[PDB]
Formats: structure tokens, sequence, C-alpha cells
């Protein structure tokens, strides 16, 4: 699986700002990145001084309620440009360093200004920190902290972009500053200049840390006119590795070479790739790429510039849209993909405005595709986790606005939160939009409901990930994929429905448990000391609370969900009346990609005691449904259904005598009891309906003296194949094989025509020879949920499938689009004693059996037929 | 139908104020209310006089692109408070209105203060206008501008709240200013006072054109601690009518009677009831009633309090959450619902943050219900058509912020924009939401995609409804409901789809269409300037563009939607190579209530000369799909289905003489194409997928010189039944009907037991008699897109459905929840030589047919049972 990105909730962090121009994601202390603050500001004007504003992150502080960022203005200055951060005093909180006094613009730069200043963090929430110099150089435009020459002292690399007023040639210092032994007293710190450049436009540092030992110190790339380079101290010396020389030089245009530029980690070389902004403001996104087999790292190779995309011509003034590119791991997959902050353009254009994130899709060419993240304004980002302690990575952006040269309209700054759950409100029910679990590769968890004694949970998992539990103690209920755990009893396996009539407890019993391949998404129940405790023996005691995360919108935070009597609900129409018997609504989870498919539809339910919820058969509307029971009033309460014709039952006056019962104790969830097939698909009534027997939950039977209410979760699937009618003995492990027919003597075994991938590529038999092209592999699984089996091209993925319909003597192809339900790409399996195994089609209820065959006893056609179990006996060989 | 709420689309239309406090529609000219500019400010402070902004609606321009709303500073004051409007100068333009000067609380009054002013509009959008002093009174807090005693100059009422500072206790003047003849020279208005109040903290106008010739003048309510009255000047004197005393009076509290007032339409009365906030900021929400039977408007009833809601206890200070109440008819049916405006508390609580809706929805009772439509807090409502030209309400909000007292975080001004659509970003697709077109009582049109000459538009029509189009030039494509219009060849009806293997015309060749009683829901085909024309010669003639509006969110408006070749879909693998077959995503529609029900998804294609795309036959993914072409390249392109078994038909290598074509003209669609029962039911196949023949698009047959590209629209529905086979005679026109059994000598009338509501009523023939009670009255109507009718009580609304399974002699009840696609309660109709009618039930492919039957030849079961035609022969009766 390709990994897919997250979603992204939007939240205005703060909105009506007069100008913008730098945010930076700043954690408060320097032994934690997660949650950190937002420092933003603009360049100010001649009348007004710019704050600098901390945003204090509401979701810092865990058990949190408030999604509003509080502003502590750290100082008010003049011209401030760029920022970074360090501990400093070296006492756990991390200091601001900043410069100042430039000016207006690059034709009003202040000949006695360009200052590099910090803030000392005081480790507690204050505004106004005390501030001292750090050194000064006119123009002084980025800056960043590190360790370049040693490691026992904050420094400081600070670069201008000119030296003077509308000076574009003349090249700048670039100039590292070194705290002295103690920075509160003192007064200017050390200063070394390491190189000169021209319109240096950003500084981006690769830790020592992130190079897995190749750099004892830390890597300065430089993005100006001169193009992308990297300056590092090794112990003895400066050196010099030049990365390319970006946009040449046009004309009449004062910009060329690189305008920002960032390194991107590719698996195990944190410098896969550099990516690049051209030139100063420019409209030009490329990458430099180095050969394969190249060393690890930036000074090692040779790199190559491609350019990737032209946004638009520039203005007047020789400047366009991008202001920086910026590398992070967006999709968690363990490459940094890169995002490209668009500051808009006049006229307006929304291709220029927000911000675009390009992925890597093709390691070997290096070819990326990119996506809009963004539609407003940014002149800067920043990455971080700012609302949980996962490896998920949100954006921040600011508008990026200058009053009297390039203003956005409404400058703000704006977070977008990426998650695999988006919630939002549709009247009285929530739609909970979720990614789906095979291409995630972040744990999702949103808590939604304080309910019957347990916070119901919304989890999504990637693919064979952990989560963590309370043994004994929380439940699970599966809506998509599989999980597992591990006891003494070995592997327990839950999936979106048990087998038919079945029961299962909801409760692990391990410390954790684990997704499978196609990773899942499920309800977790946690337990709770705010929502009561059984026996419930009253609707009050059962009052549920909404439990949505701070960051959810404030409509979908502000929602209640009352129980109401199953008499007042608009679809009663007269029934139920005085019956203890009560529902709440309700939760959709639907897939947010394009399909926006429904997974299961949630709502929750409750019986007193001897109360009955009416026998129906879902007629009016169609779905599969699974009831999980949270508490059971009496012991008793349960599903009965009819085992008599539906003629022969009369709903309004049961008879108990024709039903049976299944029993839901505490915790646990029963299976499908809807009319199946065989092989495990449902039965469809003319009108499209899922067909059911009469069926009903009944609480235990007595008088309610005293009061004890079965509660319930019913889970409302969309049709999908169950298992299978009665149970097929296991003789399959799957895994990777060679499916072989013939005798010891003269084989031929299964093949894809030419391993060829596209839809409806013939299977055939290939005689197996000396000669020698040895057999094709091909990967069994099992079909999760079902007793079937799928047959997988191990090369291309192509699903073993007959082709349309499936008759007797129908053809056999290789397909990635397969019949809803794998009509006709799942197989039953049987073993005989010479151990040979068969695959059988699902059965129509129509025809005999369809078996994989072989068409005659060079290569011969693969077909199904049933006539012949001589032609469809394989021997699998582990491959 | 009641009405339901329409949905909001949410606005920041200000945000990072420093406080909030008014916000007001303002429309910039006299003879005109729709977009108006929104003015909003706080109450400044000691440290910051307070900006009165006006906000420039981007929407009021016709041909908008942007949503930014530009603030234009008006003036700076110490201390406004309230404000209105009114055209001053009579030039066609509306001047503001302002009181000012009122101090910093009602602890801090200004003794020489309290000032109110006009700022003359000057016609243009210019910053600072002129302002005029009106005249002076402390404590000034509330005005309105109208016609009081005079009709020929502006007057305004103008009531201060308290006298000097901490006085809560000493009455203040209510005082009318006149307009003098020339108000840009002179100087102070004429100023009479007409009453003395306590604590007044809300004045409301009921303009005397509202009144249906009631009041020659404007009536004046107000709220204050004296409860709420009624003001007017009737051409000789000023009168009083008191409406009610509000909150009672309680110890050690300064705060009682009422906040706030509003007078509520309801159908002919513009004072159906009177809503009310107490008391001064309080927490109790109540309403005045007037006895049925009463005088319209308000002095000639009398009136009666009833508390609805108290959201909790005040505070030390004696103040709680609520500011104001408006009335507006926000669901367009005619009657107002009302407003409350809900500060926010400290702790914070959601249900006092935000906007509550209230819905009058027992005329009889005067019973109320809330809503809750907006959660960020409200000082002041405005409501106004913000957007369009339509009737629709949308709602202003500013936040109550007054710093150093009571703040909200992030204060405000924002504005939800009335509509029955709303839009949302999947991830190349978009998401439409949709309101049920039955309860909306708005016309919604959202134009999306400019494509291939045409705007593409989703439209909602409530019931009844008309849409004017061009005539011959406009097509329609129904999605959901119905639409007609007549020529001279009589009425022509649209349905989502027409008969099986039916082609229509799209183009409407009248003026207008018009909904039927379920309202509509469609694509609307506007003729296009700016997507090209046919004959299309290339992909690049038929570049789509983005057509969404400007209040739609920004990550909407940014989306492109290229031309795909289908070979470069992810879905191809491996197919489709080298072929001119292109593909456009994507459109799903889905209703925006608890359902979240799929109503269509919609994608376009296109072919070129000589192209097929492919036989296919769905098993993957179900649906009922209808195609509409929009330009056919050959004049021959269309739709071929292969009229021989599935197994006999080679999809890889068609031949065409195994299939028939229906050619699909420019601007046409064509009908069903699935399997499908006698009665209109779909066939399904064993993986629940709607069954159809081998089928495909293929455009005319020859050589690509000249180019000329086939365009269609797939519209994919879920499961319905459409039209019956073969088409049986028109035999009955929908009416209301007694339904009689029997001969002229001695009848049975079809009955609902008692005339009750309940699901599962018995249905039954009654004996007619002398004693006579007379027989019940039955609506029947035809079910549009099919063949077959439905029976429901003219009384109850139930339907006329047999019980579950329908077999020979099953009972038949009444019901409001009939089974998927009216399986039970769906009849196909016949008439004898006699002109009986029989009822025929959707046929089991099983069984024989079943009708509506009398089980007997004073009361006779009715049953379903197809034994005897006897049994089943009804007469029908006009009632
Ligand atoms: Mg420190
Ligand atoms: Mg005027
Ligand atoms: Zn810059
Ligand atoms: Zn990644
Ligand atoms: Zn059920
Ligand atoms: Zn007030
Ligand atoms: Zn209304
Ligand atoms: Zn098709």
């Amino acid at each position: 699986q390709p990994a897919a990105l997250p979603l992204f909730q939007p939240q205005l962090v703060q909105g009506g700002r007069p100008d913008g121009y730098w945010v930076e994601a700043f954690p408060f202390r320097s032994d934690s990145s997660k949650c950190p603050n937002i420092i933003g500001y603009g360049l100010g004007t001649y009348d007004m001084k710019s704050d600098i504003q901390m945003l204090v992150n509401p979701y810092a502080t865990t058990n949190n309620q408030s999604s509003s960022w509080t502003p502590v203005p750290l100082a008010k200055l003049d011209f401030p440009v760029a920022m970074h951060y360090a501990d400093i005093t070296k006492n756990g909180f991390n200091d601001v360093i900043i410069t100042d006094q430039y000016g207006s613009s690059m034709d009003d730069i202040w000949a006695y200004g360009g200052r590099v200043s910090w803030l000392e963090n005081p480790g507690e929430l204050r505004d106004n920190w005390t501030m001292r110099t750090i050194g000064h150089s006119p123009g002084m435009h980025r800056l960043k902290a590190g360790h370049f020459t040693r490691t026992d002292r904050v420094q400081v690399v600070a670069v201008p972009i000119v030296v003077a007023s509308s000076d574009l040639t003349t090249p700048a210092d670039v100039i590292i500053f070194t705290a002295p032994d103690d920075p509160r007293s003192e007064q200017l710190w050390q200063r070394d200049v390491v190189g000169t450049r021209h319109l240096v436009h950003e500084v981006a540092i690769v830790p020592a840390a992130e190079t897995d030992g190749e750099m004892r110190f830390d890597q300065i790339i430089l993005a100006g006119r001169d193009g992308v380079d990297c300056l590092w101290y090794d112990g003895a010396r400066w050196q010099r590795h030049l990365v390319g020389t970006g946009l040449p030089e046009e004309r009449g245009d004062p910009y060329w070479g690189a305008g920002s530029a960032a390194v991107g980690r590719v698996g195990d070389d944190y410098a896969g790739y550099i990516c690049s902004a051209e030139a100063f403001h420019g409209n030009t996104v490329s990458v430099y790429t180095k050969p394969a087999g190249s060393p690890t790292g930036i000074v090692r190779a040779e790199w190559t510039r491609h350019v990737l995309d032209v946004f638009g011509p520039l203005n007047g003034k020789h400047t366009g849209s991008i202001h920086q590119v910026v590398c992070a791991d967006i999709d968690g997959d363990g490459e940094d993909e890169f995002l490209v902050a668009m500051m808009g353009a006049d006229p307006p254009d929304f291709q220029r405005t927000g911000v675009w994130c390009y992925k890597l899709v093709d390691r070997t060419n290096m070819k990326f595709s990119k996506t809009k993240v963004s539609s407003v304004s940014a002149g800067r980002i920043a990455t971080a986790n700012f609302h949980s302690q996962g490896s998920e990575v949100d954006i921040a952006t600011i508008s990026y606005s200058v009053p009297g040269y390039f203003e956005s309209p409404n400058p703000s700054i704006n977070v977008f939160l990426s998650t695999g759950i988006l919630a939002e409100r549709l009247d009285e029910e929530v739609m909970l939009r979720v990614v789906r679990a095979g291409s995630t590769r972040f744990k999702t968890e949103m808590e939604f409901l304080d309910v019957a004694g347990k916070k119901l949970t919304l989890v999504v998992l990637p693919p064979f990930a952990r989560l963590d539990v309370e043994r004994n103690v929380s439940g699970v209920k599966v809506m998509a994929g599989t999980v597992c755990w591990a006891d003494e009893n070995g592997k327990h396996e839950r999936v979106p429905a048990t087998r038919p009539f079945g029961c299962e407890s909801m409760i692990v019993s391990a410390d954790y448990l684990e997704s499978g391949e196609e990773g899942a998404i499920l309800v977790l129940y946690k337990p709770s000391s705010t929502s009561g405790r059984p026996p419930f023996r009253s609707m009050d005691e059962l009052v549920a609370h909404n439990l949505f995360p701070a960051y959810v919108p404030d409509s979908v935070r502000a929602m209640k969900f009352p129980w109401v009597r199953c008499a007042d609900r608009p679809w009663a129409h007269g029934r139920f009346k005085d019956l203890d018997f009560f529902n709440l609504i309700g939760f959709h989870v639907n897939f947010a990609d394009d399909s926006a498919a429904v997974l299961a539809h949630v709502q929750l339910w409750t019986a007193g005691i001897g109360v009955s919820a009416g026998f129906h058969n879902h007629v009016e509307a169609s779905f599969c449904e699974i009831h999980a029971c949270i508490a059971n009033g009496t012991g008793r309460g349960g599903m009965r259904w009819a085992t008599v014709p539906d003629a022969n039952f009369n709903p309004d006056s049961p008879n108990l005598e024709d039903t049976e019962l299944i029993v839901v104790p505490d915790m646990h969830e029963h299976g499908p009891l809807w009319r199946t097939r065989p092989d495990g698909h449902p039965l469809l009534r003319m009108n499209d309906t899922i067909d059911y027997p009469w069926h009903a939950w009944l609480a235990g039977a007595g008088n309610p003296s005293p009061q004890a209410f079965d509660v319930w979760v019913a889970f409302e699937f969309p049709g999908f194949e169950t298992f299978s009618t009665p149970p097929p003995p296991r003789v399959l492990e799957p895994g990777r094989y060679a499916i072989r027919f013939g005798d010891p003597h003269q084989t031929a075994s299964l093949a894809l025509q030419k391993n060829d991938a596209t839809d409806g590529t013939p299977v055939l038999a290939l005689l197996d020879l000396d000669g020698g092209p040895s057999p094709q592999a091909w990967n069994i699984s099992h079909v999760p949920g079902t007793d079937m089996y799928e047959i997988a091209h191990a090369k291309t993925g192509s699903l073993v499938c007959a082709r349309w319909p499936p008759v007797k003597n129908q053809r056999v192809a290789g397909t990635h689009s397969p019949a809803a339900m794998g009509l006709t790409s799942r197989w039953a399996v049987t073993k005989n004693t010479k151990g040979q195994i068969t695959f059988r089609l699902p059965e129509a209820p129509d025809h005999g059996p369809l078996f994989l065959s072989v068409s005659a006893i060079d290569a011969i056609p693969v077909i199904v037929q049933g006539d012949s179990i001589e032609l469809s006996a394989w021997s699998l060989v582990p491959a």
C-alpha cells in the first residue's frame, strides 16, 4: 500500500491581523516537542510596531476543554524578520532568538539595524520577556540556532539578504554567533563570519543527530542568488558543497538562483532529495536528485536540478508567489513530502495561494505528484504535532500580508490538524468521515460518547498497528478490517461479524491488540467513571455525555445525545406506548475519500425488564445488522428469531415456542441473523432488502422491581458476504505457493499469461519443463469474516477470477476489478486424501458447483467446471 | 409538509476584533434590501475609540469572484451603543443613525453624553462620513428610525436605559426626534418626549405597511423593567397597550420585566405571537399568546405570558446570557421563527453561547421547538438576504465582548448563509449535501461546472415551485421528485428515469417549468458562452471550468476538473490504451439530513468517432444508471445492449448483431437498460448488484477526420422501481375517492379501523348503512416514475399495505412505514367494462397475482388474494 495523505481539520488560530509574515512552532520546553505553542507576527510598518505573539496551545494541557489559542505578547519590536529558538540558559525552557530593526523593505534598510537578540523564557506564561542583544548586521534576514562548531553553547547562524538600501549585488556575511558561558550577563556574543553570499533568502539546518553518524555538527543549507549550498564544520575547518545553482540569471531581473530549499528524508537517507523554490519570491519549484547508489547525506553526492512546476510569470517587479519550502513526513510513511508556501497573486489565482503538498511517488525515477492542502495565503509554514503525542504532522500557516506592498485579505494564522477522522453535524446525528485503514500510516482515536460506564471511541488503525488496552476491561467491536490479540488459548480475531447465530465477547483479555494487513476501524469501549455503573435502574442513571475533543467543530461539541422513549420518536407511528424502550442517535461512519461510501450507522437502545423491542424484519431499509450488548439487565436479555416461515409467525402476538434465543451477555456481540446462502452471500428480497426472519431484542422476563435496563449498540452495515453454512474444515494455511496440476510424472502450473497485470489477462496452466521457466508464485489469503479464499498473483496482485457469467467452461482471467462481494474471485477450499486442494466458486442457487480447473489432460486454458473432480485437484507447493 | 429549516453555510466576515456589541444589516440604497452591507462595532474602552465599520458585501455586485468583506470605517466614536438607518436626505442612499458618548458601563454614565447623531451616506464607498448631532440624553441606549407621527420626515425613537451612574430606579424619557425640512443645515432636530420607562433594553418597530391597513403609523414595542408594551400614534394622540409585565421582581435583584422582545408573524397576522428574553441580560425565554379568534395585530388583543426556557441561574451581578430576540421567517413558510442571541457564560456553557432558533410547531396550543443554529457568542443578530435576490433569510452575528467585563474569545462577525445545498471537497470530487425537496420552502441554485457549452447547475425546488428557463435552450435532468412544463402538445413530465429503453429530450420547450407535490432536485443545463461550442473537435476545446459561487468553501472554489484519458485512470488496469475515451469526475449528491442518503453520483465522459466505451454489466458496484447526452459527435452516438444471454456475448470482441442501438441525440436522456420485473423492480444478482445485460456507449462509426466527440453525463442512482413491462393502459385519474365494494343494492366501503393513524391498524370494508356513518375518503396518487398507484387515507395519511409477507389471504393494514420500493403498498391498476377498478401488488416471480380484496360477500376484514376476481372489483366515487 502506498500511503495516503491524512485528512486535515482546519482551525483559525488568530484572525483579523493587520499583517503577517512569520509563523513558528514553538515548544515551551526543550525536553518536549509535542503540542508546542505558535509564535506569529508580521513585518510591522513605520506606523505600528509588530507584536511578537506567542499563542498558547490549548491542547497542550491534557484534559483540555478549550479550542481558544491565548495570545501572549513577548515583545513589541521595530521591523522584525526571522526567528528561531534554543535553550540559551540551559534551564529546560526554550528561549526566542529574533532579528529586528530590518527597515521597511529592501529599498529601506536600516544602516544601524539588522539586530539579533534573544528573549529569555521565564519558565511561566508572562508577557514581555527580558531581551538582550546578540549582535548586528544591516539587512539581517534569516537565522537558525544549532550546534555548528561546538556542542556546549547555543550557536546561531544569521544572514542578511542585502547590506544596504537597494543594493542587490553586494554579498552579505554569513555569521555565526556563539553564546557566552553566562548569557545573562556579558552582552554581545562571540562572532565569526564563515562566508559571503548573495541574496540569501532561506537558512535550513540538518541536525547532526539526523545523519546517523555522518556528521558531528549541524549542516547549514543556504538558498540564495548563488543557488543551493551546504556549509559545515567538521572539527577542523569549514567546508562548502554546492548542491546546484538554481534559476539561471535573466536580463533585467536581479533575482536568480533559489528563494528557499529544504532537505527531504527518503527511508534510511536523511537527504534522499533536496527541494527548492526559485528564485527570490519566485514561481518555480525544482528538486535536486542524486544517482542510484549514491552515499547517504548531502556532501558526498553529486546533485542535479529538475524543474517540476512553474506557477506563472513574474510581475513588473520580477516577483511571484512562492515564499518557502519545508520537508516533513506528512503521511507517516518514512519519506518526507514537501510543502510549498504560496502567498497569493494579483490578479488573484487559487493555484498560487495556500499550500501544495508534493509527494515522491516513484523512488526510481524521482517523480512527484502534488495535492492542494490549503487555499488561503501562506507566507510561512510551521510543522509539528499541535494536537496529540503521536507522530502525526500538523501544518500551521500565516498569511503573507505586508501593508502598502502585497496584502492578503483577512490576514490570519491557521492550523490544519492531521487526522484519520473528521466529525461533522448532520442534524441530530454526527457524520464521522474516516480514511481507508489500508493506506493510512497513523493511529487515530476520537472519543465520542460517554454512556453506560464506557467511553465509546472511534479508532482507525493502520496495517499491523498496535493498540494498548486495559486487559480484561477494554472492549472492541470491529467495523472494517481485522484485529487480534493473543492469550494463553492462542490468537483471537475480531471482524465486522462473527459466525451466523454466534456470540463472542468484546473484552480484550491481553494488554494490547494489533490490526491485520488491511488495518482496522473499530469502536473501542474504554472504561469510564463518569457515565454510571450497572445495574442501570433508570434512564436517569444512563444520561450520556458528548466526549468529542476540543479540536472538532463547535457545532459538534455543542450537541447533546438524549435517550428518547421509542414511543416518542417520529418513526413510532403510535407504537411502543408505555414501554420502557429507549433510543439514542447517532453516528454515521463513512469513508472520507471520493467514494464517500457508508461503513456503518451506529445507534443505541435500552429495554427494561420484561420489555420486547418488537419483532421486525427490515423490509423497510436494507442493511446487515450486528448488536453489541453493553449491559445485560437480568443476564437473560438477548435476540430471538423465528424458526418458522414468515407467514407462520405473528409479530404482534408472538409465539415464543417458534423462536430460538441467543442471550447476549454484558460486553458481547452476536453474529448475523439474516438469511444467507451456503457460502455466506445474503439472501435478498424483491425490493433489494437483506432478508431476515422475524427477530427482536427481548429483555429477560419478569417484573421490573427492581428495574435493570439492557443497553445495546446497533451496527448497521451495508451488505457483505459472511461465514459459510455449515462451517467447512480448515485445510489450507494462507501463504505463497506454486499451484500445480498433474502427476509427479508431468505437471502444469497455474500462470498469469506473460505475467500481464492488465484486467482480463488469461489464466493458464503452463507445462513445467526441464528447459525450465519455473512456476509462477500465488498469494493465497483467507478473506476475513468468511470461509473463502482469494488467489492473487504474487508479482502483479491480479486476482484469479472467472469471467462473467460463472457457468460451466467459463474462462478464468486476472483482474483488479472483482465483482462485488468477490462473487467470481472467492473460493471455498477442500482437501482430498492425496492432500490436493479444490477451489470452488460461491454456488448460484441455480447451478451446480464450479471448480477452478484445467481444460485438458505449451499452455492449457484454465476454466471453471464442476462435471469432473479430476480436472480440479491442485498441489500447493510453498514458494 | 411542515417546513424544515434550511442549511447554513458559515462565513467569517471579520475575525480578531478587540471587542464586539452591535451588528446590523445595512442596505446602502433605500430602494433595495438584498445583499446589504454589515455594520459592526463594540462599545470601545477608555483606551480605544470604537471604529464604526461598514463591511462591504462582496456578493452585492452581480458577477462577483470574491468572498472578502472590505471594512470601511464610517466614524471613530467614544462609547457608541445602538444604531439604525433611514434615508434622511431623501436621495436614495441610507444614512446611519447612531448613539455614542454613553460612558463605559451603567456605573459610568457620561452626564453630558448620550448623543444621537447621523452620518451622511455620500452615495459612494468613502470612509469618515459627515456627522451631525440630532440631540442628547444621558444613558442613551437603543434607537430606531421610522414614521411615528408623520410620513414626510425621518423620525427616530431614542431611549436611555438609565439616567445617571448606578441609578437603576429612575425612569428615562422615551424620545422622538423629527428631521427638519433640511437636515443638512439647521442642527438639533425637533424633540418630543412620549413616555418614561424603567431599564428599557430593546426597541422594536412594527412598520405600518406590515399591518394590512390596521395602522397609519409605526408601532413602538419596548422591552424593559416594566415588561413589554406597545406605544403608537393614531393621527390624534399617543396610546399605550400593555403586552405583559415579564419576569416578576426578585428581592436583592434590580432586573425584572424584559430584556428584549420581537413581534412574530403567523400567516395573515403580523402579530400572531410576541417573544421575549427576561430580564436585562437574563436567561429566561418567554412568549406572549392571545386567544383563538383574537383580532390581528397587538393593541386589540389580550396577551398572556408563558415561560418556555430558563437557561440557568444568574451570576453574582444578577445577569445571564441572553442579549436579544428577533423574529424572521427562517424556513420560508409564512410564519416567523424567533432567534435568541446567547452571549456565552462563565463558566463556559455551549447551551448559553450562539443562536437558538425557536419554531412554532402547533398553532393551536402555541407549542415551540428549538434548534441550535450557531454555537459562537452572539451579542446581537442581524437578519437579511446577504447573498442573493430570493426570500431566504441569512443570519449575521457579532460576539459579545466587552474588555474587563464579559469577554468572548476571538471576537468576530460571522454570517450564516441560508441554503438548500452545501458543498464540500472529498478528494478529487465534491460532496453536494441537499435538503429534502418536500420540506423546503426555498428554491436553491448552485452552478458547479462550465462544460461543453453548458453551465451545469444543481437546483433544489420546493413543492409546486416555478423555475424560469430559456425556452427551447435550457435542459433539465431530474434526480429526485418531478417537474413538468406545458406547451401546445400538453403537459410534459420528467422524473429520474423515463421508460425502459426509451429516450426523451431534456430541452424545456416552455418559458418555465414547475415542480410537483414532492418538489424536485435536478441538474439544470444553462446555455454557456464560456465553455466552447459543438462540434467538439479535441479535448482542448472541452476544458471545463469550476463555477462554484464565491460563498462556497475556498477548498471547493480552488478545485479543477480535468478530463483524463480513461487509460490513465487508476481503474483502467491496462485497458483502453490509445482510445479517445475520456472521463471527468465528479459530484456526489447526498441528503444533508440524518439519513445522509445517496441521491446520485454524477460524472462525465467523452468518446471520439468510432470509439466504444466498452461493454460491461456493473457486477462490480450496484447502481441504476441513466445517461444524458450533451453533445452527439456524429448524430449516431448512443447505447447498445446485448439481446442474447450473458454467456452468449463476448464483450472483448462484440458481435453487434446481437445488440440493439438506442441513439441518444444532443440534450437527450435514455431510459433504464437494466433488467426489471414486470412491475418495475430491478433484478438483482447474488452479490446484491442491479443485473444489466452487457451494454456500452459507442460513438457513431467512421474515421475521426474530422474529429467530433460525444459528451455525456452518467447519473448513478441507488436501486428504485421504474416503469412496467409492457406499459399498462391508463385507466384511473389520481384524486380523492370513497372506495366501494358490492352491488348498487348493498355496498361496503374501504375503511381504516376507527380512523386510527397507528402503524398496523386494520383496513376493513364497512357496511354502508342508512343509519349512515358515511364512507371514509382515500387519496389515490400515481407513484412518479412507475405505472403504480398508492392509496392513502385522507385523514391520517396511512398507506394501504399488505402485512408481511404478501401471500394469499394476508391481512391489510394502514402504515406510515412501507417496505422499501413500496413493495406491499403499491398497486397496478386495471378497469373492467363495468368500470370497476382492481388493485394488484407487485408480483413476486414466485407467486400468482394478489389483489386488494374483501374477505367475504359490521365490518369485513380486507385481504390480498388472487383466486377470485369477484372479491377485488371496486367502484371509485369522487369524495
Ligand atoms: Mg532556557
Ligand atoms: Mg440619504
Ligand atoms: Zn521573502
Ligand atoms: Zn511521507
Ligand atoms: Zn433487527
Ligand atoms: Zn445589553
Ligand atoms: Zn417560518
Ligand atoms: Zn453501464
